[PDB]
């Protein structure tokens, strides 16, 4: 088997109106590049080159307009519409045909992960033969999330979606790794009381079966909040501060494709020339020099 | 009998690539609302209700999709394409029919103005019967702008567009008020040394006629533009700080229309419905009960 | 240096622990200068040059080491210790000797005002023959402040300190102007239920006598929040944004002293040189020529 | 017995005037704690508990007031005054008696590191028998720092302080680990063009001997810049973003002490009780429960 990726970049957008009446949430800038460049880079860093992008009926075509078939970066990008935002777990029903019999990795379109040795963090998950792998990260508002409860020995024992009384402060991040089992699982799921096909219910099945690995994502990593306008600004500020300090970009898909060998120096130069008059294009071009 | 104005919301957007690749720059968020809400609010506060929005062949239809004919705000919006960004003064040539025999203001679609008594400042320019009014604002980088030269007495005696050697730090801001002569002046301009039809050349003609009011916009006002990725985040942080401190919004068009009597309580409530599930609709609703 | 003002710059420093464990809150930076430069500038803009700084037993000498007698800025500064932070009104009991038979302003050492025409905003207050003036500002958390209630016309009818059920969203700011009657009021006050000699109590006394003016400070002004660690950061960012956009400083006492004629070119040049390594001193020197 | 570290928390801070005429640079806040908590935590994370703090004649006492002898957090702190700011390397002369015949680390009082697995990054350096170790970090402005150059095989070949023509973009950060030889090297150093005994001259001696390890700090780590007013604001914002998202502090010495077993729950409770009136004590107290 191989592992195909799915970025779920849909959603009603209501939380951010009227900004998101104008622009899809996942095309909003996080400093110097559209939001979706970040989770796209996460999947690339995991070695995943074949990726299905799912958005809404109005928005999906705008992603396709930005990114194309991903061939310029050594990827294959495909697109599919989620008719209505009826649950994260619908991603697997929509991507049925795409996933075929392979393993997959689903990342939410608004999830931004930063930190040292991220690829090594994911490695085990990526490598996994069977089961599912999720990431737990300590937050101050776990009631917004899927919350994973750990026993006194550091074993996951329960998962609850947006509980009014959280059993802990560990949230389940928006990056998930699964074996080929998830599709049929999702296909057989029933909607929660709130009317959604829940990823948390998928994860609970793997747990219940003993097949769920819950990897801790330490405080040394940043998992940026993009839920509110204010948190968007902070995420932008955070990335700007890193980049302007380093002179390097965070989650620049061209850079990652080049450094991983998806594309070569000649391809980078071909990408950069047309863009040579803007700072983004100069960064690309500098990367081929030294 | 509505007062008229133009929002010039075009341009390539290449400096911000790839943020502007799938998103019109003037639809990008500034904290909690699309960028174009700011200069639109500015014209509204000047008492201008009949507005023409000019953008590129590809982006104009997107503003039209978002704002419509503006009657929901008690305005009249129309739209026109600028084929190529051949100069600010071209607004008046493209807008000739729209302007007819009337006075007309211009504001750039990426300009954000804030400060005490801003409405009184613009009302004064609007009241002017013959001639034009522009605003001079002290900046750090005058060479990016139209620049004003003052005599020993503080009288403006000349203007230069993007001078290699600026004569002062006072830039001409992106808000302008004209009488009906601006159309004929625009149609008579020749391309400048930068190949553009310059509004600075129009302002110079008024100044030489002795009909240009150069209103000093003191350091107590904030005039921001959205020139870099960093400036955009800086503008968003600036507006978030004022709004979260005050509980009041900056450049909320629905709120300005209501306060200026463009629309009534019933209409505000209708506008609030699609937005009612977040802070923005809630703010609109609350303002109809206090 | 005839007109008089008091900056109250003490407090428990509990809320910001441990940042205020060994540093006075009012010596903390707000971007490029110590916090106290802001309210000191405000008094200077009101035309006040004789100023008493009140701080704690441990920090008073630090202020005095920093600012000296004020002669270098054409001011007359003096200092007194507040033994314990027993209340804002205590400023008039400690400052009894300094005030003498005169009118006096009080500004809180952590109060930062910015906006157009501030001196004119203050003018009626400074020039009031008898009574007092305070300024009201709409905030989103009035329960933190002295709250001014307003009748159906525009009349202040009540004041309450930190009300659980605030009667309006108008907070009384930390800038106050009084005739000479305040000293006796203060001396006759008893502490409130919070154990503080309250400035709200003085203000209600004038209000009940019909001698309190409540001037509105509109939404075009910024009255910055320095209450929390987060708000300190927002205050610094807000000032940084203005200053870097304009190439002008907000509340730079040297500049205001020069512009108002308190000190001459040779003196400003003297002051600039020890600061000339960074922008502060280069800004001042360039003020002087030409 | 205890391993040893020096924090150099002196300097004249001319580039931050007038902020640092008021307060020690190393007592400025970075969000919710004084700057010196960050470098102190870094030493603690490396397992270093016997630490000498050096500052100026005026501020040594204020650090003593803030931190005491350190036993409260299971540390041994002592203090020494550096009579004048004559260079980083004088740390070893002033500290000769403290260091004795032991290894020692030096951390600059303005050095802030954040990231995943920081203790492991430091592990080899702390365990080195012979020689020295510094850490290199890619920056956009290498000319401000000590710059380390590498050959095609990643071998460090040269080290220059503020090079006119930088040989790489890798800056040497402000955390250094030395064997006992550093004391004698320091005593033989001659002063810089800037009038300082330079840590880079120490480091060049080790490089010449083939004994300088240059650990590469990856881009997933952040090394916050505290060199300008603007960057100080960025550093604070960066920390606040991490903390408010996580509900956890970065570099809280009490927490580190508790987690490394230098102090035990009863002692954390003892520290917290007198501080429960403020948010920091509330945090300390919470550590000792769920
Ligand atoms: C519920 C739902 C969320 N979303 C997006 C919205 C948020 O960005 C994220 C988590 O709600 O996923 C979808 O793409 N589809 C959905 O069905
Ligand atoms: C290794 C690597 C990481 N990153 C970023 C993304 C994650 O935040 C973290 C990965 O270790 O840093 C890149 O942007 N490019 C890279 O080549
Ligand atoms: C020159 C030019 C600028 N613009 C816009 C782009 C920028 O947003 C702003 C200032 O150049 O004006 C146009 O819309 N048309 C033009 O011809
Ligand atoms: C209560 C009190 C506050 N303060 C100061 C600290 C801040 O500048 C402001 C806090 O309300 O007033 C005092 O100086 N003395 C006091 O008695
Ligand atoms: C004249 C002057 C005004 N101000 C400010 C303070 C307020 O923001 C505004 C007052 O109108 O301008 C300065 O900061 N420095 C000055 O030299
Ligand atoms: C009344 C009002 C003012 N303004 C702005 C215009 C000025 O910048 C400032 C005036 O106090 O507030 C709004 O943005 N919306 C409003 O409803
Ligand atoms: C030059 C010098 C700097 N410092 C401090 C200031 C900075 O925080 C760090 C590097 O400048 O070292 C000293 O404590 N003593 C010194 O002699
Ligand atoms: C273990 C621990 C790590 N950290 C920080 C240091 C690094 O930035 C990251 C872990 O390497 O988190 C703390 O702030 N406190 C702690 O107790
Ligand atoms: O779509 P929701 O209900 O807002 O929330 C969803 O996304 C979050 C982002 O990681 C997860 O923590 C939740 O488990 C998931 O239910
Ligand atoms: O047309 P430009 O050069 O692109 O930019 C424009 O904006 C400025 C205000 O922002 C004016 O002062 C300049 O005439 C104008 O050219
Ligand atoms: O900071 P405090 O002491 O809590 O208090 C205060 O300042 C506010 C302004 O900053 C006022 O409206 C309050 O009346 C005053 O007591
Ligand atoms: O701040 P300074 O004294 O100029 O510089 C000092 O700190 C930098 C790290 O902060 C180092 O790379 C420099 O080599 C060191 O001399």
């Amino acid at each position: 088997k191989m592992r195909k990726g799915i970025i779920l970049a849909g959603g009603s957008g209501t939380r951010l109106y009227p900004v998101t009446m104008a622009v899809s949430k996942q095309l909003l800038p996080i400093y110097d590049k559209p939001m979706i460049y970040y989770p796209l880079s996460t999947l690339m860093l995991a070695g995943i080159r074949d990726i299905l992008i799912i958005s809404t009926p109005q928005d999906t075509p705008r992603f396709q307009q930005l990114l194309g078939d991903g061939s310029q970066w050594g990827l294959n990008l495909q697109y599919k519409v989620q008719p209505s935002p009826d649950g994260l777990a619908q991603a697997f029903i929509i991507g049925e045909e795409f996933i075929g019999g392979d393993d997959c990795a689903l990342v939410l379109g608004d999830n931004i992960f930063y930190g040292h040795d991220l690829p090594k963090l994911m490695e085990a998950a990526v490598n996994k033969e069977s089961g599912a792998t999720v990431f737990a990260y300590h937050v101050n508002d776990p009631e917004r999330y899927g919350v994973v409860e750990f026993d006194k020995n550091g074993t996951a024992i329960s998962l609850e979606e947006k509980p009014l009384e959280p059993k802990s402060n560990y949230a389940v991040t928006g990056l998930y790794f699964y074996d080929n089992d998830v599709v049929q699982m999702a296909k057989n799921l029933k909607p929660s009381a709130r009317g959604e096909l829940e990823i948390t219910d998928i994860n609970r099945i793997y747990l219940e079966q003993g097949r769920l690995s819950v990897a801790l994502m330490g405080r040394g990593y940043a998992w940026l909040d993009t839920g509110t306008h204010q948190s968007l600004i902070e995420a932008s500020n955070f990335i700007a501060t890193i980049e302007e300090r380093q002179g390097l970009k965070v989650s620049c898909p061209e850079e990652i494709a080049f450094r991983k060998g998806f594309i070569d120096v000649e391809q980078v130069r071909k990408l950069a020339v047309p863009l040579i008059k803007n700072n983004y294009g100069q960064y690309l071009y500098k990367q081929t020099k030294d």
